[PDB]
């Protein structure tokens, strides 16, 4: 029997209780990054996070910090290989800038094979220490053309020429690499991207943000989600059709959170948190499993819900071999009205909920996430427990999957300095929690996770808060970012690997 | 009967002697600047100054430096405005930012109605000032959408793209602007953007630069040429055709330079000499006054050179009301070879000549006017006498145009001190010798010239250059961009202004 503890002081930081060998003798143990947070612009095209944070510097982050040069995983990629070297990882998940391959967005436009060499170089190191990459197409950064052509996924086009960029690495990389993610984190563009312009693109409906370019919230999130879909299963299908030979898989990545009721004795608020499931899952979920959308969702949405037709719902549907799952936080949830006809409604308000981390009693769910300091009310809380029932739930509601859990993390502040960065034990408590968890509900449930990679190598650009939190296990110093120095975090994973 | 000095020491700082009763009473006298180098990324899409200088960051300059933020004009354009209010100036030129006004490149993806009234608000301010605007319609920063589209100038899609945003700009501001400029310095892009690729896009042969994501130097410099000369010769009959109402002028900005034989007693050099008239001037200059290239570049370039149809050819000639010529500098001219079957063949090498500062008998040509400090041999030297020189061949050669002097300055180091940076004499030197030559050439020549403008009105980004040199005659703090304050230069050029 495995007790996990909820609440502080955390006790799973002790080796002698949690390690690797508390898990299947398979399983892989890493850490992930993406492209636009750790490269630098050097050798590759613009891409839409450039574009935003450059045109809405006030959105990249309260520093107004970006991509442009950030740690330099450019120049020093073999620094990110010696970090899980170190470690003794075994699995590292890493994105591909579409913008350093096909710098023209259309791969009939060129390639650059400077940018192809870039990541054989990165992946031959990785595979010659031991370490499996698990490689995401799409982390955000869509170039920069392809949104000024036709506004990236807000239109069909953008299944072609994702299909072709795909096949492009499919074919560069594929006899190495044998874990490819699609689209990072389906749910986030649709809504910060195209719903509250926190994310680029920075579109949205004139009343919710006026400085948005353009858009419209309440319709705009649902047909990138819908178009988003569509090139994910347009991919998976040419990948398993046309690279089976590769002997490889490939999966969507999901942001997951679990919820619950505000209030668990009122039913209206118990209806709100399975309205949350629904409308933040099965948007996609559904497609996934079923290639339909969660029928609360088409109820709620109406006419805003674009409709898959007979071969698209058989395309998207099973389109997987894996998943992917995010996960960093579990919210309450009560109703809240959905008022379709004001001029500032957005998508994120058809599921009739209002999130919190405090329920009607004042119970805050779990320890300190994310502090916002404009304004203390909006602090996050996180909640061990959320990995163990969103594991649960995905085998139980969505048959069963294969998962490898590619992202799960806390940040520490900026402001904070070199010492007290480095003395993180903060960050090892919220992994060591989540781990035991993740443990418990693979001998309990029998759920059939095979990897855990955490959030993140190394200290980067983080999206919206630029360089004013940390999420590395590994230390940067942005007046010379080319040492990666393991924190206490860092070293204390390096000994769960190897006990 | 008017002396002008040539050599050091000048006495042309005296006000007494020199100033700006000493030309017409209708005179124009100002300063002027370019967007890329000035706003600031904020408030508009991306350009290939963006995309080259953060691709190739050590082509961006040597500390690397861009124009993401510069000296903030977005914010500041008030602070331009109060500088020529207190340099009592009559003119200014500035230019827009097609990224700002239409981020997605083709007008019909989309205007920013807020990039528009940035523009507005410039203009209304600088007329209210009593300050007549001259307006750059492209200097240089193409939207990147549309290099990726079709590699911009290269291809002729450009012509129809760089119209109906021109049409933009005579519908939304030309009731207040009379006076606009098409494309900054025609020889410029073709030559630095695609034969050396030492300015965006960055495009060459192989051999001539490795890091070139393509191009071809031999070619490219002349497709290029050509569509900007049809681009600049459908604007201009637009803006003659359709905005007759508004009163106003067009034409192109020329780069000059004169050009002296390396020894003046051998054919040889003296033959070169006329070649770089030709190949630098007449290249553009031959279309514009008579629908065609010189025939010693029909004869070297051969199949190289594209040919106008008869209808192109009566576009382009005559296409100018005025012309805006920029100067700086003088060289001297020796024959060269011409490898046309060399893998690394630039179209700079048909004109047969090898270019100095120093002639066969070891005489520099005038004062230093930029330092090399990787090679001294490489240092550049100014010649008071050749904007005379340039000014009376425009009106002998070149039909007798009405001439602006568009653009004429010279940098100090970035590596000066505030202290330093502020008395800037030799700044104050070159202005005052140059000024003096013009005011002797419109005198002698009777060269219809109304008008002057120095480079620049404050510190900026500078092309290829960084923020390791300064042009301006108002300077601007790095660590706190607000204020722009004038030098020892802007405060003499102040009281030349108003004697
Ligand atoms: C898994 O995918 C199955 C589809 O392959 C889902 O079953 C389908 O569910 C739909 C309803 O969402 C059933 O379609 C209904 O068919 C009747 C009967 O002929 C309809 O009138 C109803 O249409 C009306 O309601 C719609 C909203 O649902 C409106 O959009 C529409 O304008 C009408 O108001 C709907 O008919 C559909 O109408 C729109 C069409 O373009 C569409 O193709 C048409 O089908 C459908 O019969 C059913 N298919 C089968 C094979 O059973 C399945 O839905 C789950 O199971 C069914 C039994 C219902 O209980 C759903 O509520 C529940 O979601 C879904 N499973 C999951 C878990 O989502
Ligand atoms: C101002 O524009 C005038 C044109 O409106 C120029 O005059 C034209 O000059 C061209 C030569 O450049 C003369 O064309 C020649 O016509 C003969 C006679 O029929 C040709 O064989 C010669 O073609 C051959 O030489 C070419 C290189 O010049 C090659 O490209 C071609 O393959 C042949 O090798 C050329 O004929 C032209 O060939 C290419 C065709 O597609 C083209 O249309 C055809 O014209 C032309 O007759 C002449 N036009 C008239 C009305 O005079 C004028 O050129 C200046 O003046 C003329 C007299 C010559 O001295 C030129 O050397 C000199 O540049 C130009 N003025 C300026 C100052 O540039
Ligand atoms: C968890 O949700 C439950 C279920 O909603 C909350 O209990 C309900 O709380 C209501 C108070 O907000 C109770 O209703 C009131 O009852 C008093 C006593 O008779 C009456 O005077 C009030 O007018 C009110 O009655 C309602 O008036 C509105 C009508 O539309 C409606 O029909 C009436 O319900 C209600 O009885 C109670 N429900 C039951 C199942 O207990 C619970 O609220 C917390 O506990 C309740 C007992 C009360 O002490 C609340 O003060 C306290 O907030 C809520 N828990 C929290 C912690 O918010
Ligand atoms: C400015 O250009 C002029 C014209 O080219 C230079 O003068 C020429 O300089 C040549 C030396 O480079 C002279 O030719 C030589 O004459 C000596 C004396 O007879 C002879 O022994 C040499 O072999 C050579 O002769 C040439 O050999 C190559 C053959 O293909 C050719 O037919 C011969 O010309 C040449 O006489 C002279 N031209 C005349 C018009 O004076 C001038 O050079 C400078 O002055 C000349 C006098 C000489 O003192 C040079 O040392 C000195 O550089 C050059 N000015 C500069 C400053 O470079
Ligand atoms: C968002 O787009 C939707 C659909 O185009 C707009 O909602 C429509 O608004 C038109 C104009 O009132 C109405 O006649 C329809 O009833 C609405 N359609 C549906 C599907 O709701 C909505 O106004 C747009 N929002 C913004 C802010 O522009
Ligand atoms: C530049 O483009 C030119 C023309 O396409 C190339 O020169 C041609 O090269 C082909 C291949 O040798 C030759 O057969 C032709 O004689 C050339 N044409 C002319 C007009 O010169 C040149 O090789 C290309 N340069 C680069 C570096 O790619
Ligand atoms: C690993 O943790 C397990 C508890 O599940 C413990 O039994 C084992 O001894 C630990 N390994 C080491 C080497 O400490
Ligand atoms: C696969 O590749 C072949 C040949 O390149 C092509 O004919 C076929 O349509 C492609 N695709 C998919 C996704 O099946
Ligand atoms: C608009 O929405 C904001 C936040 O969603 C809310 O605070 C405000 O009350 C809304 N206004 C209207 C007119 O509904
Ligand atoms: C690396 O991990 C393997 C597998 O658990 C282990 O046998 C080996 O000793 C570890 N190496 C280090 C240096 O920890
Ligand atoms: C301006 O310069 C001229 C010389 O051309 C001189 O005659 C005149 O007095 C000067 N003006 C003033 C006010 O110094
Ligand atoms: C001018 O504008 C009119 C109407 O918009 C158009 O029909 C005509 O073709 C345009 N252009 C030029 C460059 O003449
Ligand atoms: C190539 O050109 C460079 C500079 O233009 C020159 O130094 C070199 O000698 C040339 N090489 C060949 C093979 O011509
Ligand atoms: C501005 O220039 C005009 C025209 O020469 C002059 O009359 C006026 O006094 C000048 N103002 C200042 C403050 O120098
Ligand atoms: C930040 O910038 C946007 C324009 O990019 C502007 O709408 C907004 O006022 C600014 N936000 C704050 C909070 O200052
Ligand atoms: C910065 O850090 C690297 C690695 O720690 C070091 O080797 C290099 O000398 C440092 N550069 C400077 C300028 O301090
Ligand atoms: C600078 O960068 C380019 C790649 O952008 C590379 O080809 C070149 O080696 C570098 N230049 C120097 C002088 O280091
Ligand atoms: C910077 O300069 C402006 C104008 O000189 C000044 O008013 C502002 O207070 C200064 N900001 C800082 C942080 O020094
Ligand atoms: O916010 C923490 C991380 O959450 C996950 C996103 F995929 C990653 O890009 C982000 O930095
Ligand atoms: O180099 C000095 C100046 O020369 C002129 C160019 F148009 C301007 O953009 C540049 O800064
Ligand atoms: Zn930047």
């Amino acid at each position: 029997e495995i007790t996990c503890q909820e609440n502080l002081p955390f006790t799973c930081g002790n080796t002698d209780a949690l390690n690797s060998s508390s898990f299947s003798s398979d399983f892989i143990f890493g850490v992930a990054s993406s492209a636009y947070q750790i490269e630098g612009t050097i050798g590759r095209g613009l891409n839409i996070w450039d574009g935003f944070t450059h045109r809405y510097p006030n959105k990249s982050g309260p520093d107004h910090g970006n991509g442009d040069t950030t740690c330099d995983s450019f120049s020093y990629w073999q620094k990110d290989i010696d970090v899980l070297d170190e470690l003794n990882a075994t699995g590292y998940r890493f994105s591909i800038a579409w913008s350093r391959i096909i710098p023209r967005g259309k791969r009939s436009r060129g390639v650059n094979e400077k940018g192809i060499d870039y990541y054989h170089g990165l992946i031959s190191g990785l595979i010659k220490k031991g370490i499996t990459p698990f490689v995401t197409l799409f982390h955000w950064d869509l170039p920069q053309t392809l949104q000024d052509e036709y506004e990236g996924f807000l239109d069909p086009q953008i299944i072609d020429d994702f299909k072709d960029y795909a096949d492009l690495c499919f074919e560069e990389f594929g006899d190495s690499v044998k874990y490819w993610l699609t689209i990072n984190q389906l749910y986030s563009v649709p809504t910060r991207g195209y719903g509250s312009a926190l994310d680029a693109p920075g579109r949205c409906s004139p009343t919710v943000d006026p400085s948005c370019y353009a858009g419209n919230s309440s319709t705009e999130p649902y047909i990138v989600a819908h178009h988003q879909l569509l090139a994910h299963a347009k991919v998976v299908d040419l990948y398993r059709k046309n690279y089976t030979h590769q002997g490889g898989k490939i999966g969507p990545t999901m942001i997951t959170r679990w919820f619950l009721p505000y209030n668990d004795t009122d039913r209206h608020s118990i209806a709100a948190t399975e309205r949350m499931k629904e409308f933040f899952l099965g948007w996609f979920m559904g497609p996934l499993t079923n290639g339909t959308y969660p029928q609360i969702m088409i109820d709620t949405v109406g006419e805003r819900l674009p409709s898959f037709s007979p071969e698209e719902s058989n395309l998207v549907k099973g389109s997987y071999d894996f998943l992917g799952l995010n996960y960093y936080f579990t919210q309450y949830a009560q109703p809240s009205p959905n008022p379709v006809n004001s001029t500032n409604h957005t998508a994120m308000m058809d599921a009739g909920a209002k999130l919190t981390y405090i329920n009607a009693s004042g119970h805050y769910i779990g320890p300190l996430f994310e502090k916002d300091k404009a304004d203390s009310t909006d602090n996050i809380y996180y909640y061990p427990k959320g990995i163990y029932s969103v594991m649960d739930y995905f085998k139980n509601k969505y048959y069963n999957p294969l998962i490898y859990v590619t992202e799960n993390g806390i940040s520490t502040p900026g402001d904070e300095n070199r010492n007290q960065s480095m003395l993180d034990y903060t960050r090892i408590d919220y992994l060591c929690s989540h781990l035991c968890f993740l443990n418990k509900v693979i001998k309990e449930k029998d759920v059939n996770v095979k990897g855990y990679l955490a959030w993140a190598l190394g200290d980067n650009y983080e999206f919206n808060k630029g360089f004013t939190v940390r999420f590395g296990l590994s230390y940067i110093d942005w007046n010379n970012v080319t040492d990666r120095d393991l924190k206490k975090s860092g070293q204390w994973y390096q000994s769960f690997i190897s006990p």
